[PDB]
């Protein structure tokens, strides 16, 4: 009976490094591909929303964000939402990851074969990137 969205928007930017939480430690599996949620809702408007979730994580300035597209897995009583602002250009330092680690990861085209069937709406479309 709620809703909600969250403004993460990935931020691969070295060829297609996210700075998506990747197993900080050394995983067996390769499927801990999330996504740096935020939750958009700041302003009223994507951009301010996740432009704004952007800044009150890290602190950084670029990052150049894209829309690319967005998901909205919904649950039996959980009305979620995730825009995928894609953005490839940070200064520095990254800025999105929520409260995981979030960490640059050299995937290469994303392939959904590292990122959780979870966010398979969405996984779906970084698969061709
Ligand atoms: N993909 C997802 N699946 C299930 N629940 C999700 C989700 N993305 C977000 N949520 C949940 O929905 C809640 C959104 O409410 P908000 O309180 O607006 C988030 P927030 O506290 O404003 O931002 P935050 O993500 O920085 O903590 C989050 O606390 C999160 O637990
Ligand atoms: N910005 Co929050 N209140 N679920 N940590
Ligand atoms: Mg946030």
């Amino acid at each position: 009976m709620k809703k909600l969205q969250i403004a993460v928007g990935i931020i691969r930017n070295e060829n297609n490094e996210i700075f998506i939480t990747r197993r900080a430690a050394d995983a067996h599996m390769a499927n801990k591909l999330e996504f740096p949620g935020g939750k958009i809702e700041m302003g009223e408007t994507p951009e301010q929303a996740v432009v704004r979730e952007l800044q009150e994580e890290v602190g950084i300035t670029p990052q150049h964000f894209s829309l690319f597209e967005k998901l909205e897995y919904e649950f039996p009583d959980r009305h979620i939402t995730l825009w995928f602002w894609l953005v490839e250009r940070w200064e520095g330092e990254p800025w999105g990851k929520e409260g995981q680690p979030g960490e640059w990861m050299s995937l290469v085209g994303l392939n959904a074969d590292d990122f959780p069937p979870a966010n398979e709406p969405v996984i779906a479309k970084l698969k061709r990137l």
